[PDB]
């Protein structure tokens, strides 16, 4: 009924998918929501459309966009609000209603696990 | 004696580099290390060199630089090793040497974060 989409910058490299992958299982294991599916926004697949489509082919009516970054930028204010029809300048969504979140800032548990890298854990 | 730099992305936008003001002012606030600066690779200021400089010019001999982003991509494993002589491409004294850490990754804190922006937290 509500769905929760991950959704990414994207990269060449493979590290980005990856990531993607490992905290979509890992909140898969936290048993929260019906629907969970990951998009990448540049060359890599999936892509946010296909993720967004198909959370609505598995019965989804509110989608929960959630933007894994660390800041705003261009992405998150220009290219992502377009792709998701929310902004008028390839896919629309029938009727359904999209749902957009916040980036992660600066959260105090970033400041944690950087204190962590830093100590070579 | 030993530093900790923040590193990040930077961008045309002013979001990414404020991201990294905050994120050095609160570890400042843990007081964990002698310094702590930040530098930005791209477009803003400070730049990485500039940073890692800093940080010589006031005392310190073994530098930590924390990349202060979620995956490995380009930049975690080619441009900042590069700016900071670790890779033959950064004038540094054999006096001081520089150690450089794991990105976040897909860490446990961060599927947590994550939740949080979900539910619009």
């Amino acid at each position: 009924m509500e769905a929760l989409v991950l959704v990414g910058h994207g990269s060449r490299l493979p590290y980005s998918k990856e990531l993607l992958v490992k905290l979509a299982e890992k909140v898969k294991e936290r048993n929260l929501f019906p629907i969970v599916e990951i998009g990448l926004m540049e060359f890599s697949e999936p892509t946010i459309p296909q993720a967004v489509k198909k959370a609505i082919e598995q019965g989804a009516k509110r989608i929960i966009v959630v933007p894994v970054f660390l800041a705003h930028g261009i992405h998150t204010t220009r290219d992502i609000p377009r792709l998701l029809g929310l902004i008028e300048d390839l896919e629309i969504p029938e009727d359904v209603e999209i749902i957009y979140r916040e980036p992660i800032g600066a959260d105090d548990r970033i400041v944690d696990i950087i204190i962590d890298r830093a100590f070579g854990r």
